[PDB]
């Protein structure tokens, strides 16, 4: 039971992150439509990363207004189990489809030869479903649990509880190690491979080969920029608790630092429109033309 001052970093980053993030999104998702429409599966998977990124963005002023109320959350019990879902899942939405686009990616550059079958518009709809279905399924253990968090500081508490309960601190541990790491490793080794691919290509003059390198470094360093504070803090919280569980130590003076590693988590929204609709010249011509023929 112990609060910390969270108001002015969270309550004006997330102002910062819709405001970029939102057209951003909305053009990435007309791009992720166009390279769907020329019979190319990437945009599939666009689409489902960016229809991830809105819900997240759309679902942002909840909590920029549970911030800058001081924790108050007097939008009622109902809402709390659904915008608060919303915003703890978009994250492990987001890197899961980001996952699948590498994957995508690194058996178009590795095997242009093979795996014909699974690089089509329906073949990525139907994984598109299976991980929209079963990331939903995996997050959804705290809705049936009604939160009713309330405590002598002055708080409201939505979603959010000090100290975890038995089941949140087990829901953390699966939140980074299964939506956090795993992602990431795949994407890294996908993009290892990707890179791994183009040494080989007498095609390529060796200025591309070092521009690919770039993104390829920057797309997987992006994802740590944004997501390791959160998971190290929120590891480091739960290993605390099952140690000694009565004890509110740790948990005293990182709330603060934990409430920022929240907050800035919300970079990888704006990012994501960025290093995979405007760093490329092709879709920025398509953007370009979408923002011409109005």
């Amino acid at each position: 039971v112990d609060s910390r001052v969270d108001h002015l970093f969270p309550p004006s980053l997330y102002i910062f992150v819709i405001g970029v993030g939102l057209p951003t999104n909305c053009l990435a998702l007309w791009a992720a439509y166009r390279q769907v429409r020329q019979h190319n599966e990437l945009g599939v998977y666009l689409m489902n990363l960016s229809i991830a990124d809105l819900l997240y963005i759309c679902t942002l002023p909840l909590w920029v207004d549970y911030f800058l109320h001081h924790d108050n959350w007097i939008h009622g019990p109902g809402s709390c189990k659904l915008f608060g879902f919303i915003f703890y899942s978009n994250i492990y939405i987001s890197i899961a489809f980001l996952c699948c686009i590498s994957v995508d990616r690194y058996l178009a550059v590795a095997h242009p030869l093979r795996f014909a079958r699974l690089r089509r518009v329906k073949t990525a709809v139907a994984v598109s479903s299976v991980v929209w279905a079963t990331e939903l399924g995996a997050n959804s253990a705290p809705l049936f649990h009604d939160e009713l968090f309330r405590d002598r500081y002055n708080h409201t508490f939505c979603f959010e509880k000090f100290p975890m309960e038995r089941w949140v601190a087990w829901m953390n541990l699966y939140r980074v190690f299964v939506g956090f790491l795993f992602p990431w490793a795949l994407m890294l080794l996908c993009y290892r491979g990707i890179l791994r691919a183009v040494q080989s290509s007498v095609s390529t003059e060796r200025q591309e080969k070092v521009k690919i390198k770039r993104l390829a470094l920057s797309l997987i360093a992006i994802v740590l920029v944004c997501f390791a504070p959160y998971h190290a803090l929120l590891l480091s919280r739960s290993a605390v608790y099952l140690g000694r569980p009565w004890d509110c130590g740790f948990e005293e003076r990182v709330f603060s630092a934990y409430h920022s590693s929240l907050a800035f988590t919300s970079l990888n929204c704006v990012a994501d429109p960025i290093l995979y609709c405007l760093v490329n010249e092709g879709a920025r011509s398509d953007v370009a033309k979408a923002l011409h023929n109005l």
